């Protein structure tokens, strides 16, 4: 069976078994607590096909995390605006960060992945080698002790949370090796099934590919674990239409040269091949 | 309805049937699956395994010891619970490069992370009053004030403190959730020894869920157990196979015997397990 069926099955489960739950945004959701799906990474890449995923956003965001950037502008300049509202003058001021430059998200993913526990100053500070470089640690451990059961990168940092523009959804991930295959499990505390989760599966599948490449291993599985898995009330009808679509076989991800360290990957090193997502169809709602 | 213990028993079977041989830190070797998830209802029952006795006394005294912030193995040892004693021993501490540490001093393990995340650890006797993040009370305050919140997390995985810990935490984080007046908890356990650890760990986090449900005026919902490396040690295969032949009987009940207002105020005598009479733990003899 096609891996995307697992996603569709989760969407169906929430539509059928989920409870209505109010949320932070005021939008409302149908929600289930606790879900898990497994996406093979073997000779295919799980970029969902029943609705186009913003792959450009996935890849530039991840390269921004890796370089340790906490500057929304450094992502925005690549045409990816996902962090912009959280770095805006008015949003930063709303949190009491009037001293910050526009774009300064505080100690979010890039900073935690590369400098966990360092004292955050501003997004322009030199953190060269302060704090824990979890990303490099994970990579070193996979190479030296691939049986290790502690190969973890954690972005959830309770001491730092109040300085972040928003709290991390991807609380931690763990890697694992057996049979020359590298697998990753993501603990995602909160998943927008219609709009966030497909991008999220692609982000951590890519990270797996990148690390497998550096460490000389084959991608195995990406296990996706959710806390509050929810469908926003506004996405219920679109996802009903989507659930009726037959997934197309997943694309392949190609890495276009031999890359030796995680810091050396660049956007042009990657190719998604054979990505055939369903075209959108117009749907009307009326009262 | 299908008994909740069947979730655990099915995981053990799945590992035995579909797990890969995987070498490990101890040198024993394991059968291993990466990524599993079970759900244990906590509604009118308490998931203490009936097919093999679980060390309940240990579960309860250990949790109370976490809640009070203790990182001293001796404080738990005096309760007759020796589970952390070897990791606080002179010899073990010295092996880790902690020759100056007092016997019993585990470093900034769960107790410390749950009550004081981010404080600078000195030793087990230091006053950390008002230092770091008290994530345990913050969880409880959030459940009370904004139960819909999607960030109710307590995290013991602290990369900065890891090198000071006697051992790295297996229960990396947990998350709480509220719906329909019911409190649920999900545990992300990075490594589970299905034979020896997991039964105990299910009970600890189901117990934590009952305590917090009690303080917050909610009914226990589900405990969702998520595993990273779910493994059976090669020396536990034959015992587990015996255990798998055992029919599950009804899980017991947990009663809390008084009205407790804050988490720090729970005491051992506040708890009663009713209707627990498990099969004995499994011992096998072989002439080799
Ligand atoms: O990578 C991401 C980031 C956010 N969200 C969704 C989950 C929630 O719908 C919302 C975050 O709001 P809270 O969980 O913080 O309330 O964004 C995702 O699905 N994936
Ligand atoms: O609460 C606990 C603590 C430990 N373990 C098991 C998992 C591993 O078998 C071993 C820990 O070793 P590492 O995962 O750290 O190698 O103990 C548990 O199951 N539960």
């Amino acid at each position: 069976r096609h891996g995307e069926l697992q996603y569709l099955r989760q969407v169906e489960h929430i539509l059928r078994c989920g409870f209505k739950k109010e949320d932070r945004t005021g939008t409302g959701t149908l929600s289930v607590f606790g879900m898990q799906a497994r996406y093979s990474l073997r000779d295919e890449f799980p970029l969902l096909t029943t609705k186009r995923v913003f792959w450009k956003g996935v890849l530039e965001e991840l390269l921004w995390f890796i370089k340790g950037s906490t500057n929304a502008k450094e992502l925005s300049s690549k045409g990816v605006r996902i962090w912009d509202a959280n770095g805006s003058r008015d949003f930063l001021d709303s949190l009491g960060f009037s001293a910050r430059q526009e774009g300064d998200l505080g100690p979010v993913y890039g900073f935690q992945w590369r400098h966990f526990g360092a004292e955050y100053k501003d997004m322009d500070s030199d953190y060269s080698g302060q704090g824990v470089d979890q990303l490099q640690k994970v990579i070193d451990t996979i190479k030296t002790n691939p049986d290790d059961r502690r190969i973890i990168m954690c972005a959830w940092n309770p001491k730092d949370l109040p300085l972040m523009a928003l709290p991390p959804c991807h609380a931690l991930c763990q890697f694992y090796v057996v049979n020359g295959e590298l697998s990753c499990q993501l603990y995602q505390r909160s998943g927008d099934m219609g709009l966030g989760v497909p991008f999220n599966i692609a982000s951590y599948a890519l990270l797996t590919y990148m690390i497998a490449h550096i460490t000389g291993l084959q991608p195995g599985d990406f296990v996706h674990t959710l806390g509050d898995a929810h469908i926003y009330l506004n996405h219920i009808e679109p996802l009903k239409i989507q659930l009726q679509r037959e997934p197309r076989p997943f694309p392949k991800l190609k890495i276009l040269r031999k890359v030796e360290t995680i810091d050396d990957f660049k956007v042009e090193d990657f190719q998604i091949e054979g990505y055939n997502p369903h075209p959108t169809i117009k749907m009307e709602m009326a009262v």
